[PDB]
C-alpha cells in the first residue's frame, strides 16, 4: 500500500505556527524546532499553506514567485533544513500549487498586462498566460466563489485596457491552460520543488483551471486532461511523490478526480462531501445525510485514497449542499451575521460544536473510522477557538497556542504585534487553551487524539478497509463495518444530546463476539436472526471488533 | 417534608473564599459578594468552617472562642449583614460547631491549667472542664486520630503539673461531658447564634465526646445520650433547625446517631461508609463494594437524612475500611508518599480522577442520585486543583479561583501575600480554571453542574424516594431504582473506562417505557422475563423514568 493510504495527515501554516526570530511572523525556523510535537502527536505528513512570495491579499494563495520561500518565512536555505529534519522523524512534506492563478504582482502578469504586443512591435509572449477579453462579456453565468468581495469574475486592468478573468480575488488572476506554455511552467514549477526532496502537494482550486463558453466552468474535460499530464510527469519523474486535489464539488464530480486505472488524475481528493453533514446530523440527530451523501460516492481507483477532514483553514463550506440544508446550516451553526462568507461558515471546530468535548470527541472519531486518511487543521487538538472580528477567513488562522506566556508562545513579540492576534478570551485564550497545560494534564484533548490516533493505528481496517453502514432503526444510530486482512470493525456513534437505543443487523454475522477495541471489554455473541439490541449514552462512540 | 431532606448544600471557608478588603484573607463582606453566584449554582444551604476567634493551629477547629467572629473574616456587623443577605436568596446557613474540644488559648483552658485550686484556697470551678490524669494509663485500648502527628492522646502540662485529654492535637484540649456545666456551656453556645438567625448546625467530632475505661471509648451510650440532649434543646426551644454530625464510624454504628424514632438524636449524618468505595469501585471498575456497604447500612428514622458527600475540607478518610481494601486504595490513588495523612488522602476530587472529566461526572451523577440531600465542597464544580506543599490538610483548602486576574480573583493581594496561595499551575490554576471562564463556556463543568443541579430539582424522588438496586449481571454497570409518589427513577451507572454491556433486571416493570429524564427520548419497552439488554460507554451515566 502507498505511504499516503497509512498517513495521518496535519494542515498548519508557516506563518502562524511557530515565530522564531520575534517578530510575530510564524517562519521555518520555528516549525522546525517543533518538528518533535508533531511526530509524538501521530502525525505523518505535514500540508504547509503557502510559503511562496505574495502581497498575501489571499493570504498568499496569490503568488508572485512559484520558486522562492517568502521573506517573512526565512531563506531557501531554511526551507531545506526543515525538510531535511522532518524527514529524519519520518515524517512526509507536502506543498500547496496554486495551479489556477498568480498574484497580479507575478512577474508574468506584470509582463502580461503590457499588451499583446510589446511596446517594441514584437509579440509579447507572456500576455497570453492569463485570460483576456475586450468587454467581459463572456463565461457569463458562471458564479462568483468570493460573493461578498467581487462582483464580476472579469475586471479591467487600467494600463492593457482589456478585462481579465479571475475565479478569485481581483489580486488572482487565471493562468490560462489552453496556452501550452502556461502548463509547462507549472510542471516546470512542480519540478523545482520535487526535486529539492518535497513528498508531494496539495493542488489548489483544481476544478477551475479550464473556462468554455457555453459550461460551468468547472469539471471541463479539459481541466481533467491537464490534471491527467500533472500526474504523468509525476509519475514518470518522481514515482511515490503525492498529488492531492482540493475539489469541493458534488459527489458525481469529486471521484473524477481520482482518474480511472487507465488514466489516473489524482492519488488523493478531499471528502468534501462528507463534511457538512457531519455538522447537519449532530444538529437534527438524525444521519441519514451522512449515509445518503457516502452512498453517492463511487468507488475509486486502486491507488485512490479519500483525506477525510472535518474543519480546515477556510470557512465550513456550504458551496455544494441544496438551498435548505445551506439555509438550515447557517440557522444552526452561523445565528450572527458575522459568523458567515461567500456561502460559508467561517468558526472553528470547537465554537462550532459549543465547546462540547464529548461532541468534539464524537466527531474527531468519525473523522478517524470513515475510509480515508484524515488531516487535522492545526491546533484543533486542544481545542482552540476563533477571532471573528478578524476579516475574511483569518478568524481560524490565528497563531498557535504553545503554553499560557508571552502570545501563548507563539511569539515574544506582544499580541497585537503578531502577524494575526493570538486568542486571549476566557473560554479558548491561550492562558486557558494551551499545548503545555495539556500535556501536563493527564485527560487534556491533546492527550485523547494522540491516544485516538495511537488506537486508529493499531488497527490497519481503519486504513484500507471497505465500509458497510449497518442498519440500526434508529436515525441517531450511525453504524457501520470497516473491513480488512481478515479484522472486521463494527463502528457505532450516537448523534443525540442523550442516551439512544438501537437493533443492529448484525444478520451477516451470527455467532461473532463483539470487543472494545480498548480493552477488549465482551459484548453479548451475535445470535439468533443477529437483530442486535445497543443502548448509547449521549454522544458516545464504539470502536468494536467482530471476533469469529 | 422537612427543608433539610430536598436541599443543596455548599461547604466552604470564610477565609479561603473571597477578600474584600485586600490583605489576602477571605472576609464576610467578600463573601457576602458571592451569593447571586451560590444561587444561581442552585446551592441552597450554605455550610460553612469555623469562622471564631483562633490561633488556626488547625483552621478554626482549635476554637478560642465561641460567641464573636475571627478578625479575619471581619466584623459581627458584617456577619448579620451576610446572614440576611442569605437569607434574603432563598439560602439556609449552618454552622460549624466544635464541641468535643477547643483551643488550648481557650480562657476556659487557661483558667483551668492554674489548677484543681486556686492559690487564694477556693476550688477552680474550669479545672473540670476538661479531661486530667495524674499518671496517663488511663484509657489506653484507644486509636490516635491524628498518628502523624501525636503520640498519644494524653499530654503532660507545666503549669497544672498534670496530663490532659485531647482525641486530636496537643492544642485542643478535650472537653468533659461527664461534667455538666460543659453540657450546658455548649447549649449556652449554640444559643447565641441559633438566635441571631442561624439554621443548624454541623457537630464536629460527634463520636468522641465522652471517655470510659475498659472500652474504645468512641460511639459508648453515655455519648448519645448528650447529643439527645442538644437535639431535644433544639426541637423544643429552636424547631425547623439542622443538625449534622461527623460521625466516620462502620455503617451500622453511624446510623445510631439518629436517634429513634422515641428519643431522637441527628435529622441528619454524613455517609461516611459510602463515600470511599465510590473512589474503590471506579478504580475497581466493580461497584460490588457500594451496594455492600449500603446493604449493611440499617433502615433509619422519619425525620433522618442521610449527608452524601465525594470530598471535603479534610482529607479522603480511610479510617473505616478493611486493611486489603486501604493498601489497594493506597495504591490506586496516592502513589507518592506525601499524599497520604492520618490513614487518608488528602488530594481534591480532580486531580483524585486524573482530570477526567467524564469520571468527575459520574461520580456527581452518583452524588446526586444516591439517597440522601448532597453536599458539594468548594471549587469543586470548576475542578479546582490541590497543593501538597502546604501542611496538614490545607492543600485542599485554596482560595476560589474566580476569574484569570490577581491572584484568581480571590483578592487583589498578589498570590504570595494570600492566607494561603492560590494554585497557579499549568493544569489546576486560575489561568486556566476559574469561574468568570467557566460562565462564559457553554459546555463547562461549572454549568454541567448547574445543569444537573436543575435536572435533580426535576424529580424529587431524588431526594424523597427509597432504593432498590437492580440485577446487571456486570459489576461494573451499577443500577438502581428511586421510587416515591407514584414516580420511579432508573439510574444506571457504568464504573469501567469501556464500553460495558450490561442485563438489567427490570421483571416488576414488564410493559414499561424507560424515558431520558433529560429530553425524553424513550428506550424499547420492557417485555418478556424483563431482562432488559444495555451497552454503556466509559462512565455514562442514564438518569431514567419508568412509565405506567
Ligand atoms: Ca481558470
Ligand atoms: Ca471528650
Ligand atoms: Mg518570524
Ligand atoms: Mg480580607
Amino acid at each position: 500500500p502507498e505511504w499516503y493510504k497509512s498517513a495521518v495527515f496535519y494542515e498548519l501554516s508557516v506563518r502562524t505556527f511557530q515565530d522564531g526570530n520575534g517578530d510575530g511572523k510564524g517562519d521555518f525556523p520555528g516549525l522546525t524546532s517543533r518538528l518533535d510535537y508533531l511526530k509524538n502527536l501521530g502525525v505523518d505528513c505535514l500540508w504547509l499553506l503557502p510559503w511562496f512570495p505574495s502581497p498575501l491579499r489571499d493570504d498568499g494563495y496569490d503568488v508572485a514567485d512559484y520558486r522562492g520561500i517568502h521573506p517573512d518565512l526565512g531563506t531557501l536555505d531554511d526551507f531545506k533544513v526543515f525538510l531535511r529534519e522532518a524527514h529524519a522523524r519520518g515524517l512526509w512534506v507536502i506543498g500547496d500549487l496554486v495551479t489556477n492563478h498568480t498574484s497580479s504582482d507575478h512577474p508574468w502578469f506584470q509582463a502580461a498586462r503590457r499588451g499583446p504586443t510589446l511596446p517594441d512591435g514584437s509579440p509579447n509572449e507572456y500576455h497570453d498566460y492569463y485570460v483576456w477579453s475586450d468587454e467581459g462579456k463572456e463565461y457569463a453565468d458562471t458564479r462568483i466563489i468570493f460573493t461578498d468581495t467581487e462582483v464580476s469574475n472579469w475586471t479591467l486592468d487600467e494600463q492593457a485596457g482589456k478585462y481579465y478573468w479571475h475565479r478569485f480575488f481581483a489580486s488572482q488572476p487565471d493562468l490560462n491552460y489552453d496556452n501550452p506554455k502556461v502548463v509547462e511552467e507549472l510542471h516546470g514549477a512542480a519540478r523545482f520543488w520535487l526535486d529539492l526532496g518535497l513528498d508531494g502537494f496539495r493542488v489548489d482550486a483544481v476544478p477551475y483551471l479550464i473556462e468554455r463558453e457555453g459550461t460551468s466552468c468547472e469539471n471541463l474535460p479539459e481541466t481533467h486532461e491537464i490534471l491527467k499530464g500533472f500526474r504523468a510527469m509525476v509519475d514518470r519523474e518522481y514515482p511515490g511523490r503525492l498529488l492531492l486535489a482540493e475539489a469541493t464539488q458534488w459527489p458525481e464530480e469529486v471521484v473524477e478526480y481520482f482518474g480511472t486505472e487507465a488514466e489516473p488524475e489524482f492519488h488523493m481528493c478531499f471528502n468534501f462531501p462528507v463534511m457538512p453533514r457531519l455538522y447537519m446530523s449532530l444538529k437534527r440527530e438524525d444521519t441519514s445525510s451522512i449515509r445518503e451523501i457516502m452512498g453517492r460516492l463511487p468507488k475509486i481507483p486502486s491507488f485512490g485514497q479519500w483525506c477525510i477532514f472535518l474543519r480546515n483553514h477556510d470557512e465550513l463550506t456550504l458551496e455544494m449542499v441544496t438551498d435548505d440544508e445551506r439555509a438550515f446550516m447557517y440557522a444552526a451553526y452561523a445565528p450572527d451575521a458575522r459568523m458567515k462568507i461567500n456561502v460559508g461558515i467561517r468558526r472553528r471546530l470547537a465554537p462550532l460544536l459549543d465547546n462540547d468535548r464529548r461532541r468534539i470527541e464524537l466527531l474527531n472519531t468519525v473523522l478517524l473510522a470513515l475510509p480515508g486518511s484524515p488531516v487535522l487543521y492545526y491546533g484543533d487538538e486542544i481545542g482552540m477557538g476563533d477571532d471573528l472580528g478578524l476579516p475574511d477567513r483569518n478568524g481560524v488562522r490565528t497563531p498557535m497556542q504553545w503554553n499560557a506566556g508571552t502570545s501563548g508562545g507563539f511569539s515574544t513579540a506582544q499580541p497585537s504585534d503578531c502577524f494575526f492576534p493570538p486568542i486571549q478570551d476566557p473560554v479558548y485564550g491561550f492562558g486557558r487553551v494551551n499545548v503545555q497545560s495539556q500535556l501536563q494534564d493527564p485527560s487534556s484533548l491533546l492527550k485523547w487524539t494522540a491516544r485516538q490516533l495511537e488506537l486508529r493505528r493499531a488497527h490497519p481496517a481503519f486504513a484500507h478497509g471497505d465500509l458497510t453502514f449497518i442498519e440500526t432503526g434508529n436515525p441517531a444510530i450511525l453504524a457501520f463495518t470497516r473491513q480488512y486482512d481478515g479484522e472486521t470493525l463494527l463502528i457505532v456513534s450516537n448523534f443525540a444530546g442523550n442516551a439512544q437505543a438501537g437493533l443492529l443487523d448484525l444478520a451477516p454475522f451470527v455467532g461473532r463476539a463483539p470487543v472494545t477495541l480498548s480493552g477488549a471489554s465482551p459484548l453479548p455473541v451475535v445470535t439468533g436472526n443477529g437483530q442486535y439490541p445497543v443502548v448509547m449514552g449521549k454522544y458516545d462512540y464504539y470502536w468494536l471488533r467482530l471476533n469469529s
